[PDB]
């Protein structure tokens, strides 16, 4: 069952933007969103694709573990935190595109396509360049499709080893305190209109888990902090977090 709550539109409207938040209560098996249509509109996954990419790289042995170091290639890029060595944890934290481009090239078209079908991930279409299709290729995923994928991950039900899923969920760790844990991944899609920001993941509570997936219009990078801030207002409004 699903329920539309357009009162959340205020959180986007008060920040002069537009988007969708989708929540899923795992205990009650109920979904909630401000916009049923946009919740099912498919966009480029951009850096949210680092979740499945990590899973596949780990399960194929492209990545040995979360400690394996991927040395900087010496090419100075505009993101200072990309110009350094990374492991899976930091590559996810700083959303280091060049590291994941190399994963995909070593994964290869054939195995990447097969794995995304096995994950039932979005439209399962890797059309484009193998090292950038999630940035400007044909792959698409909706907010509700992110939920389904993330729920499988939470329950270790994806068609990779338990270890690979446990490692990726560790790398997704974003925030933890006495009240909740957030494991999540941001996304920023600019190469194809409309330009959007993503935030997908879940909130772990003592006795429940709330999966979430949001995207929002992102004409400039100035409003990137709104991906998390808007999501948290909805969570606070719904008394999921203090
Ligand atoms: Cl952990």
């Amino acid at each position: 069952e699903w329920q539309e709550n357009k009162s959340w539109n205020a959180h986007f409207t008060e920040h002069k933007s537009q988007g969708v938040v989708v929540l899923w209560n795992e205990n009650k098996q109920q979904g909630f969103t401000n916009n049923l249509k946009r919740a099912n509109q498919a966009f480029l996954p951009a850096s949210t694709f680092k979740i499945p990419n990590s899973l596949i790289a780990l399960d194929l042995g492209v990545v040995k573990d979360e400690h394996q170091v991927f040395k900087w290639d010496g090419q100075t890029r505009d993101i200072a935190t990309w110009n350094r060595d990374h492991n899976l944890i930091t590559a996810m934290k700083y959303s280091v595109v060049p590291v994941y481009q190399e994963f995909a090239r070593q994964i290869g078209e054939a195995r990447m396509s097969k794995m995304l079908h096995a994950f039932d991930y979005g439209n399962e279409d890797i059309s484009g360049n193998v090292d950038s299709f999630w940035l400007d290729g044909g792959i698409r995923i909706s907010a509700t499709e992110q939920i389904s994928f993330l729920r499988k991950l939470y329950h270790n039900k994806l068609h990779v080893s338990e270890r690979s899923q446990r490692i990726v969920k560790q790398a997704m760790l974003t925030e933890a305190n006495g009240d909740y844990i957030i494991r999540a991944k941001t996304g920023y899609s600019t190469r194809i209109e409309p330009k959007i920001g993503w935030w997908v993941g879940w909130v772990e509570l003592d006795d429940n888990v709330w999966f979430f997936a949001m995207n929002m219009d992102m004409p400039t990078s100035d409003g990137l902090g709104l991906r998390q801030a808007i999501t948290k207002e909805v969570l606070k409004q719904e008394k999921i977090i203090p």
